[PDB]
């Protein structure tokens, strides 16, 4: 199993490097579970977010294959366009050639680009939720029989304490603490189980969960989250979809997620986020209302800061344990 060391920025997301060239052009990357493409900004690129990026540049790489094929990676945060090429891949020490998106506008993905210090992303999702249909990074490495298992884990780091790994291949004792628990993925193409939700007296049965580390919330179906908020004295932020409270708010509840086989909790700790600056004993709740059609929650960063996790392909699962305090 290789690994790749991930780094805290901001106690609000996390990045990892990986390669793509024959000559080792180093990319910073959200890691994102919820996505199927993996993207570089190009030396083409002329926007403004690119001019603080790594770029990539084919013309220095004697691995690369031209394709060409123009395209539009859209997300809820926002766009970025390009076209497609192929190169070298390495993450960690294991490498593949590679079907990615080479980004030449950024505009569309503003504020988001130019605020943090990514060059790009890698999809860690299923091959059905990629344009294009590429094969994920971990499905093609274990058919090349470059890993054991088609499967990939979360060790997320912790800021001022230690930091995490996404370690593909194969599953390690070292990162968490009590049982591992499987739970079926109930969805062909996204990393999603169903689970009961409670916060408090508030009940959503078999809510469909997704599990993923590109979002830096938990979100919630909006009437219940109307419930939850109803008399906590917490307070909106004008014109954005945020609240603010009292870090020490007694009313503040704990998330319970239930299945047939475990049990998941996700106390203030790990959705408050200090905001010192803006006021004194103030904090940001890191929950957002999101009404897909189906009730789902996203379970984001927050819960996989609290929950060690394994993604696997072969056994169409999502296994969670409590992570290790430190290592
Ligand atoms: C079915 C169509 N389709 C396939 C096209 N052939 C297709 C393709 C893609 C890439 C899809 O994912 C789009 C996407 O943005 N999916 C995101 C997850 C998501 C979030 C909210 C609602 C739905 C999904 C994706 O995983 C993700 O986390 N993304 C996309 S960019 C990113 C910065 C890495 C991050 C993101 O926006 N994060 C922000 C975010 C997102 C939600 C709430 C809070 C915050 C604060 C930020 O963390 C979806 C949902 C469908
Ligand atoms: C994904 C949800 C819901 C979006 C939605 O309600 N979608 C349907 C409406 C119709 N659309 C207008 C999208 C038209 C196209 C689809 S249509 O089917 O109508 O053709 C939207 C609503 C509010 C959005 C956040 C806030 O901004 C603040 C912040 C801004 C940053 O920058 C990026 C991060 C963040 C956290 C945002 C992420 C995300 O983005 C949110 C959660
Ligand atoms: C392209 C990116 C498109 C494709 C599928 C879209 C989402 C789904 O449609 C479900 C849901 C419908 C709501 O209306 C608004 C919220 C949400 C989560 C959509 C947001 C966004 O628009 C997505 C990610």
């Amino acid at each position: 199993n290789d690994n790749i060391e991930l780094v805290d920025f901001q106690n609000i997301m996390f990045y990892g490097d990986a390669e793509v060239g024959d000559n080792q052009q180093p990319f910073t990357f959200i890691l994102d579970t919820g996505s199927a493409n993996l993207w570089v900004p190009s030396v083409k690129c002329t926007t403004a977010g690119c001019l603080t990026k790594h770029l990539y540049d084919s013309s220095k790489s004697r691995t690369y294959e031209k394709d060409g094929t123009k395209v539009e990676m859209n997300y809820v945060s926002g766009t970025v366009s390009g076209f497609f090429s192929k190169d070298l891949v390495t993450v960690g020490n294991l490498s593949l050639p590679y079907k990615f998106i080479e980004v030449i506008d950024t505009n569309g993905f503003e504020p988001t680009y130019t605020a943090s210090t990514f060059d790009g992303i890698l999809g860690l999702g299923w091959k059905d939720l990629s344009i294009g249909s590429v094969d994920p990074i971990v499905v093609e490495l274990k058919n090349q029989n470059k890993i054991e298992n088609a499967l990939f884990t979360f060790y997320l780091p912790v800021h001022d304490k230690h930091t995490g790994f996404l370690t593909i291949g194969g599953i390690e004792e070292r990162f968490y603490e009590g049982p591992l628990t499987y739970e079926k993925l109930n969805h062909d193409l996204y990393w999603q189980i169903t689970l009961d939700a409670h916060v408090g007296n508030i009940m959503l049965e078999k809510a469909n969960c997704i599990v993923d580390s590109g979002t830096s919330a938990i979100t919630v179906p909006t009437d219940f989250l109307n419930k939850m908020l109803q008399n906590l004295d917490v307070i909106k932020v004008p014109f954005l979809p945020f609240y603010v409270t009292l870090c020490n708010n007694s009313k503040l509840p704990t998330f319970e997620f239930t299945s047939e086989n475990g049990k998941y909790t996700l106390e203030p700790e790990y959705y408050l986020q200090h905001i010192e600056d803006v006021g004194p004993g103030l904090c940001m709740l890191n929950i957002i209302g999101l009404d897909f059609p189906v009730p789902t929650f996203i379970l984001g960063d927050p819960f996989m800061r609290k929950y060690f996790t394994v993604f696997d392909y072969d056994n169409q699962s999502v296994g969670i344990a409590l992570a290790k305090k430190n290592l």
